[PDB]
């Protein structure tokens, strides 16, 4: 079977920092990776450049490799490697390895063998960024059973982007358009921070695990001689040219069936058992709420911090160092402060009672920026309020305790000094967190929050109140921008798009209450507004530029550094994407994101820039126009409120 | 391609003190360098001559040298070198290296092993400033695509001046010459602080890369081989001797087109596709109103910090000695308050309580004067700062003392430990207000044109803002406009768009605007009233106001201020006059005159401007620039801009 040889280094396993320091108070450094439990390991090896310390004894200094509890290695220091930079090869047997593994590497030090400080820093060991885990995977046959799905199409102990192709057979319908839509909500919204990408192909076929759509007419040209179906079934054969990769063949009547299939998949994946699946009959029993989405907080009422933890290990910590425990709480970027009183959080923290009172302070710290320090001299319920005031769509909690334990040394020639001990750190489980006195009610024209959160159409967890309106006959391109953007929004929400709605003409809008969604081409029922900023043509566009242009704007904007003051026009031969977001002329309270191309060239952009987080991240403001020098955005445009 | 040796020396690229001393409390010293983004870095190796303490311990005390986190080799002190002189070289891979790296140093000292205190002044390392980075840079080639603009011209990851020298065709009339302007004022713009230099050549291409400009009928050389263009188009074509340097085209039918196609360089260049752009329609909306410029802070409303960053973790510091937080204010010139209150601000900082109260305090600062001081013992503190040294462009420093209460133990047993670190914070939310101030002060000196270029600069676009030039200007006085105009833009953040660059004086009669004279004063100026310095290319006259006293008070007085005796007299050297005075026709409009003797007078004139070292040092109403540098002096009658 096929088998690849991929060689992951040590800048995207490591800390984000990169090169990681092995001190006395933390000499472990644990570096994760996993298989999708279908590939096998084989001929895999670790290769360490690490830098000793001059002062640390050569025989007395050792580093220890631990792939799962397992000392696969010992690398002592020598004499020559005192302060030289060594290159180490570690051979790491195929055997130990599971499903996930942590390796682990340990450094030991002793610089002095009679007065020995401990924690000093003078001993020092760090691994270089260079380094890297050559392993290669050599792929199995799989069992070819629908029981276990997703997992053969998406696995999620993969840490690279999913990459899920959908096949077609050309000029899809309005049900499919939107079935397909719903299945790559519900796999981006499986996928999460992993990061999707749904190359579509019509009537070809990948060699990568894709899903094949079928509805007794207009089948790809491979799926010959097949059983028509009474009702909507999902079936999972293998590739005709290598038995080695699975597909997805869906099939139904109509493109009601169809959809039906999709609904049932997108939500009743808990049933799935044998090969195929029949569904006939899926209802709901009551509409979402607004702003509830599995993977935002609860800003109704306060959650406890128990609702919060990734794993249950991550609310404690031990060692002589104790290390900071971080929480990510994902909200909508609709949170208002309007009484600047921030919010109010019960922090039930039990700590270890130090020596002497020292303050062994802990500081809490938001994105990097601290808030308050509570001294330390064991359960205290303090009130803490935070001025937060820069709470966007995600944040991180920090709570470090520094620990300083004073050990007695005695005199100069009394020479006598004590082991540290560790201590143990445990937040209070039931610890809360208020998100209620905030509001909702922010600037709409801005699409930061539609790039970090998707705000804009992810009012409601379904997109019930969400149009998406695409040209007659879609091409690939615009079909793989739709279930890109469409994949991105179900990822950065926790439930998929169940009730959205799709259609081929553009005065179908007309008098409805809904988000409109443009992906291919403007159309001429509202491209009169003129609040369209960027309009991207065949050749030629016009741009409007504000009359001040400040890096980090204030809590509330202006009408002063907003309006447009110049009007520029140009034409070229070049390639060019546009996301423009504006007011919808049938609705003063519901928006309009659009993102636009001309050429196959600017979609392949559009589609780099909206599936890689990296680079979508990183636009704000009204306007945005992604070129081969990334993406630049610009706030052009009057500023309208959303919310109450 | 062509390799240039570069040797950054420790004095250019590290703070401002000269040399660093890495202590046991703040051991870590930065440096910080950039790349082009289109050239690589090879053989690359940093020498260092370092000075140790001789209390230190031989093998566990040394030095790291990172580079961008990564050690890339550490260096002990050997016991014969401990307290003298050490030289020490170490490669820098250059893999490692980015668009723009920090290379920090960490000093780890122990003098002694039992009892060893931080915060001693008994264990140090210092470098000296004689030590630099020795790299040689070898550029590529870039892809010639426009998507990148203006990154082959001017790269926001360089340190050094912007030179880009400007081939024109060769004598160019009032439109060329304001398209050029309009640009250098764009490129001004967007290079800033870093210093701008804009060379003009005619019908010579230059080495570095430059912008051509054409007109569809004078051709300039080198270009009659390309076709004619029926619009305005910007094409990036290489230098045929060495395709290694990239020439910027600039094509239109008629100086109107070229003009119409320097306004969309300056303000549409976000959306510049490919190559061979073609500009049609650039109009504008609305006007600008005054006192309005990006750098510049606003005043019609009271200004918070978080629009005063530039910056991610300006506002908060960290480690033992929490390093001090400065954010720069950029106020116009033109301020005056009658009720002498001073500019009142809501500061918001927050900070880690310590233990004890020990008087750890905080002191805010102004120019790098004390300004005020705060006991820590989270706050929204009302600060009236007493306006003294608010002049152009200030610094207000926000600096942590703080003092830790650590016990040592008894004399018979002492504690060891290690120190722990402390926090601070101001936080993007205080606010400072500025609208309790008017714009009116008495503007003859040229401080504050030197400083921020204000009686041209009181719109960033310089709409009302004339600029004579003499006819068929040769290059000097081309590069002298260019210059001045580039530098008028970089003081503030928006290219001079509406500009307007006349020939004959029958323009200046009747127009309420700003004059701005380049090649000489024309026949219905110089009167010989309120104007000083006249040079006829041959001798020069000059008055004293019958006194020179520095340092003047806040509000000038009119006694001092007063011509005693005009001294007349001929030479044979070269010299530069820049004269501030007010126009006859309007009372608040006023006139700034930069005029050269010789070559040799343009030549300094230009390089004077140039600068930014010999240029802060300019105030009064004249400046005498010489061979020997510049003086200046306040002479003249007083008129007041401003209601």
């Amino acid at each position: 079977g096929p088998s690849r040889d991929v060689k992951l280094t040590f800048a995207q396993i490591a800390p984000p920092p990169g090169s990681m320091v092995l001190r006395g108070i933390n000499p472990n450094g644990s570096i994760e990776f996993g298989m999708r439990s279908d590939e096998v390991v084989t001929k895999a090896m670790l290769n360490l450049e690490y830098t000793p310390s001059p002062s640390l004894l050569p025989v007395q200094s050792q580093l220890k490799v631990y792939l799962n509890d397992e000392l696969m290695g010992v690398l002592p220091v020598t004499k020559e490697q005192l302060g030289k930079k060594t290159l180490a090869q570690m051979p790491i047997n195929p055997l130990f390895i599971s499903d996930f593994n942590r390796v682990r590497l340990e450094f030991v030090g002793h610089y002095q063998d009679v007065c020995e400080k401990p924690a000093s820093t003078t001993l020092w060991l760090d691994v270089g960024r260079s380094s890297g885990l050559d392993l290669t995977y050599q792929t199995l046959n799989v069992k070819n059973d629908l029981s276990h799905f997703p997992v053969p199409f998406f696995d999620p102990s993969d840490n690279r982007t999913n990459t899920l192709p959908m096949v077609f057979a050309g000029a899809p319908d309005v049900g499919l358009q939107q079935a397909s839509a719903i299945v790559a909500s519900w796999f981006g919204s499986r996928s999460g921070w992993r990061g999707q990408n749904f190359p579509v192909l019509y009537n070809q076929l990948p060699d990568r695990n894709a899903i094949v759509f079928a509805t007794n007419d207009k089948r790809p040209d491979f799926l010959r001689d097949h059983p028509a179906v009474k009702a909507p079934v999902i079936e999972m054969i293998n590739h005709p040219q290598n038995p080695y990769v699975k597909l997805l063949v869906v099939f139904g009547r109509d493109d009601k069936d169809l959809l039906q299939a999709a609904k049932g998949i997108a939500q009743g994946n808990i049933l799935f058992r044998g090969e195929s699946v029949v569904v006939n009959e899926v209802k709901p029993l009551l509409p979402r709420k607004p702003y509830d989405a599995p993977n935002w907080v609860r800003t109704d009422r306060p959650v406890t911090f128990g609702e919060l933890k990734t794993y249950e290990e991550q609310l404690q910590s031990s060692g002589l160092e104790p290390a900071a425990i971080n929480v990510s709480l994902n909200l909508p970027p609709d949170l208002y402060l309007m009484r600047s009183t921030g919010i109010d959080m019960d922090i039930n923290y039990r700590y270890t009672m130090p020596p002497v009172k020292d303050s062994s302070r802990m500081d809490i710290s938001l994105n990097n920026q601290f808030l308050q320090s509570f001294n330390l001299s064991l359960d205290g319920k303090t009130d803490v309020s935070i001025p937060a005031l820069k709470l966007g769509a995600t944040n991180q909690l920090r709570f470090d305790f520094e620990y300083m334990n004073p050990m007695p040394g005695g005199s100069v020639d009394n020479c006598i000094t004590f082991q540290p001990v560790q201590n143990h750190v445990v937040i209070g489980d039931d610890s809360t967190i208020d998100f209620s006195k905030y509001y909702h009610f922010i600037p709409m024209p801005d699409l930061r929050a539609f790039a970090n959160a998707g705000f804009p159409f992810s009012r409601m967890a379904d997109l019930s109140q969400t149009i998406t309106v695409m040209p007659k006959a879609p091409n690939e391109a615009q079909m793989e921008t739709l279930l890109n953007t469409v994949g991105f929004i179900g990822a950065q929400t926790g439930f998929p798009a169940i009730n959205l709605t799709v259609t081929d003409d553009g005065s179908t809008i007309q008098g409805k209450d809904a988000d409109i969604m443009i992906i291919g081409g403007i159309p001429d029922k509202l491209k009169d507004d003129k609040q369209i900023d960027l309009l991207v043509q065949a050749t030629e566009s016009w741009v409007k530029t504000p009359m001040r242009q400040t890096p980090f704007p204030g809590i509330v904007p202006d009408e002063s550094d907003r309006a447009a003051e110049t009007r520029s026009t140009l034409t070229s031969s070049g390639a060019m994407a546009a996301v423009i977001g504006f007011q919808s002329p049938y609705n003063d309270q519901r928006s309009v994101i659009a993102l636009l191309a001309d050429s196959p060239r600017g979609y392949e952009m559009l589609n780099d820039a909206v599936n890689d987080s990296g680079k979508r991240a990183t636009m704000f403001g009204s306007v945005a126009v992604i070129r081969e020098s990334g993406i630049n955005s610009l706030r052009v445009g009057d500023v309208y409120y959303v919310g109450h």
